């Protein structure tokens, strides 16, 4: 019996990787986001629209049957055992999980499940199921680090990896004759570089390494004068500390991306000023780490989990110049003239986003100093080579990359996949 790997989706685009691994009457898929084509505008996210525009692949007996999607393609086998794995919460990996057949199990590390359910609290993160409330998120089996799931004779180990989404993982996949590896997204300069290192050791000598190539997709730009050069998550927080100590009499605010829970945690740990977060961010922190931080509501109502005594009125935050570092998420027109705002991988992400310019223009008019304090979730080009060096893959498959030819395997062979391609091991 053959082990077949199929590259259904996500090729030559950063987002929407969907790979199938099949053996006998079992098959697994990972991940489950959609592709994004910024030059395309679509009126909706209906499955047919996504299919017709090639943003999701044609798949047999995987999408929720109630959607009324009819599979057409070459697939001629029925499977007794099916499962889907999710490397991490980021949109380009998770966006369509609500379209996954409820009967098919969906596996992820438990922290990813927490993150995602919070990202999707308003139902504008994930595509809604048309058969549930807009903010419904489908079931996920939250797993522990290094758990092994058996799907027929396929064995999948879910291994934690360092990425700017907390709970990020890689997959080590075994059938009786083969051992292959899917990196997910990863880096060596984050909060837990040793998890990536431990992953490489587990991945050593894998027959087929399916590896991201995000950082090599974009040529090094000319230095942004608004940007501090940051070399690690730890370095990022030291810079934030420095920025606070240089500005003892001044409103200081910041924002980050909520999936990076550990960055928020670290800021809280080291910030000379008392940190105050938006309530939903505080609640996520409490859920994931048991950390209780001061907070303000940017919405009406109450989150029951939060201690009412830790609430700071928004009105009080707006007046502060000495006591708080607080997370600003909207109403930027209320910040003080001459204040400091630290943009730490929050949206708008960068100049590829038309909102980025308008945001910076708004801040400028208010004489608010804007500081870009970014730290990539992705392995820098050097570290990508180091990861390959530590693993020594027999065959390397670049994925999640606009320049797969730049990713080299000194240790063996390389396959540059195209959409729909099957590799028979
Ligand atoms: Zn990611
Ligand atoms: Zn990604």
């Amino acid at each position: 019996a053959k082990t077949t790997v199929t590259f259904h989706s996500g090729i030559l685009t950063i987002g929407g990787t969907v790979i199938e691994v099949a053996y006998k009457d079992a098959h697994i898929f990972f991940d489950f986001g959609t592709e994004f084509r910024p030059e395309l505008d679509l009126p909706d996210d209906h499955i047919e629209t996504l299919i017709n525009n090639r943003l999701v692949p044609e798949l047999k007996d995987l999408y929720d049957p109630r959607l009324g999607y009819e599979y057409h393609g070459a697939e001629d086998k029925d499977y007794q055992h099916t499962a889907v794995f999710l490397s991490h919460a980021h949109l380009d990996h998770s966006r369509m999980i609500n379209y996954l057949d409820p009967a098919v199990p969906l596996y992820t590390l438990k922290e990813t499940k927490m993150i995602l359910n919070s990202l999707n609290r308003k139902g504008d993160f994930l595509i809604p199921s048309p058969f549930e409330e807009k903010n419904f998120t489908r079931e996920m089996i939250g797993l522990n680090k290094n758990d092994v799931i058996k799907v027929g004779e396929i064995s999948v180990e879910i291994v934690p990896v360092d990425h700017d989404a907390y709970g990020a993982s890689a997959l080590l996949i075994r059938t009786p004759d083969h051992f292959i590896t899917y990196t997910g997204d990863l880096r060596l300069h984050g909060h837990n570089r040793e998890e990536t290192l431990a992953f490489c050791e587990k991945a050593k000598h894998t027959e087929l390494l399916m590896m991201e190539g995000v950082s090599i997709s974009f040529p090094e730009r000319e230095p942004d004068p608004a940007q501090i050069a940051v070399v690690s998550e730890e370095d990022l927080v030291q810079h934030l500390v420095r920025l606070e100590l240089e500005n003892p009499n001044r409103q200081i605010t910041f924002n980050g991306y909520p999936a990076n829970v550990e960055r928020f945690a670290k800021i809280i740990e080291k910030s000379p000023r008392t940190v105050v977060l938006e309530a939903n961010m505080a609640a996520l922190l409490l859920e994931v780490f048991g950390i209780e931080v001061r907070y303000y509501y940017a919405e009406s109502g109450k989150i029951p989990e939060l201690n009412p005594a830790l609430e700071i009125p928004y009105d009080t935050l707006l007046k502060d110049k000495t006591d708080y570092l607080w997370q600003v998420v909207n109403q930027f027109d209320n910040l003080q003239e001459g204040s400091l705002y630290i943009h730490s991988d929050a949206q708008p992400l960068g100049d590829f986003d038309p909102q980025y310019r308008v945001f910076l223009d708004l801040l400028a008019k208010k004489d608010i100093t804007f500081v870009r304090l970014a730290c990539s979730g992705h392995a820098i080009p050097e570290d990508l080579d180091k990861i390959i060096a530590l693993i020594e893959p027999q065959v390397l498959v670049p994925i999640h990359t606009l320049k797969p030819e730049k990713l080299e395997n000194p240790y063996g062979e390389r396959i540059l996949p195209e959409r729909g391609e099957q590799i028979v091991l």
